[PDB]
């Protein structure tokens, strides 16, 4: 089924918006002050990491991901964009692979998100960050029903 | 005004990334074989140099700066930090001393920032291309606006 407006959100505003944007939007949901610190560092680190085209590119791959099949047409919540946010939230380079040629992405497409992964990766990041809290919070929200 | 976050972020890493890490968001930004060959030694050299002790209170400083009104409340972007860290790429000693004042630097604080500074002096970096390139690409990128 097509994913919920709220995270396609949430997902538009980590790329584009600006740190203090997207961390107070965050904090709308999941208000813990080490949640609030994580999406803060990740969100400078994407912002410095990733050049105006790497942000297009991401911003592409992210609407292959929300049109395909394996998101639309399924009998849950686009199954194929949790399968690819978990791979970038916990370092898996080889599933978030797998995922990203079943959507057809380009070079880089995949490039682009690679180096969101290597933003919760960069300086142990990843052993920190409480993957699925923010996320499980917005897609189970009253909104989103 | 607020150091841009991407300053803050390049310092961060410098001192608690691995070098690989740091090496790699200097090439992000400027991406010279000798600009990506000098941060390595200057990278391996503060590692060494530095304990954890001393990167800690690296860390405890740059936040006083951050939070200082030498930083913020001035019209440009955190000018009490470019003072600073030019002081400290450059190995003056005398203008680092007074800055680290002006920011009540604790004598633990000041030790661990004349050692960054003692890492571009002992290695001949002060006449070498790294910093000054570095920090005014970082300072006036997209990001930063400046």
């Amino acid at each position: 089924m097509e994913i919920c407006p709220a995270v396609k959100r949430d997902v538009d505003l980590f790329l584009t918006g600006t740190p203090d944007e997207y961390v107070e939007q965050v904090a709308q949901y999941k208000a813990l002050p080490v949640v609030l610190e994580n999406a803060r560092i990740l969100k400078n680190c994407v912002d410095a990491k990733m050049t105006e085209e790497d942000k297009e590119n991401a911003l592409s791959l992210l609407d292959k991901i929300y049109t395909s099949p394996l998101c639309v047409k399924m009998a849950e919540t686009c199954p194929i964009f949790y399968d690819v946010f978990f791979a970038v939230a916990n370092g898996n380079e080889l599933l978030l692979d797998l995922s990203l040629t079943k959507v057809n992405a380009t070079e880089p497409e995949r490039t682009a998100m690679k180096k969101i992964q290597d933003c919760y990766v960069e300086n142990g990041l990843i052993s920190r960050v409480l993957d699925g809290l923010v996320m499980t919070t917005i897609s189970s929200s009253k909104d989103c029903m």
